[PDB]
Order: C-alpha cells, then structure tokens, then sequence
DNA sequence: ATATCTGACACGTGCCTGGAGACTAGGGAGTAATCCCCTTGGCGGTTAAAACGCGGGGGACAGCGCGTACGTGCGTTTAAGCGGTGCTAGAGCTGTCTACGACCAATTGAGCG
C-alpha cells in the first residue's frame, strides 16, 4: 500500500504496465508521458 | 610527456507550429415580389456676381528702450557600483459566480380600413 516510481527508457514504457496485467493486477499503476496536458493533468487525479 | 580538454556531427525526445482530412450544420448564394428610391427636371423668393463713390485703415519710417542674447563662475546636480533583500510572475489550483447558453413571456411592426 506504499507510493513507489519507476523509472526507464522511452521505448519501455508499455510492457512496465502490462506486466502489472499478469504478475499481480491488483496495483494502482499510473504511467507518465505526453503533451504537458496529457501528463501534467494526471497529478490533479492522485491529488 | 602527460592528464584531459573542446570539438564533431551525430540521434535522444521535449516543445509548438503548422497541414490536410471527413464530419456536421451554419450560412452563404440564388431568386421573386414589390416597393420605394435615386434620380430627372420646372419653379421664381432669394442671394452670388461685379461697378461707383467712398470709409476704415494698410503701409514705411525714425529711434526709444524692457528684454534679449553669450558663455564662464562655483557650488550644487546626478552619476556610479554593488551591498542587502522585498517585490514580483510563475504557476499550480482551486472554488465557485459570473457571463453566456436554453425555454418562453410584454411589446413592437405590419395590414388597411
């Protein structure tokens, strides 16, 4: 239940959350990348 | 001589600028009906137009004198850097209310009697 981050090569950005499909599906996971309003606006949710 | 530096020189992704595709549906383009308009054009009370006889004053001097110019004195002006450190915009985010949307009433313009 601890907040915890990931960091990784642009290219990995895909298989870091499909892996939490399979492994344990029970994480909240929430991926970062995008235009600034399609990234920075993710931090107005967790909030 | 040597450590290691400053290019060489490239693909990493960020940002936003900037283009073209497929859709709705806002609105532009095509049109009569018909009115009502810009326009043509005679009418006579009123002022543009130019002399003659004339009044108001434009015009050219002489020189007095209340102000105007130079350009240096001298003490008062801003310059000037660089200490601290509060202001200031960025900017991240609400927390709503305020102006702008959606449904339908008082008051107006159109019809002709």
């Amino acid at each position: 239940w601890g907040p915890f981050l990931i960091i990784s090569p642009a290219s990995t950005l895909n298989n870091w959350h499909q892996e939490f499909t399979r492994f344990v599906p029970k994480f909240k996971v929430l991926p970062y990348w995008g235009n600034p309003h399609d990234r920075k606006v993710i931090r107005r949710f967790w909030s």
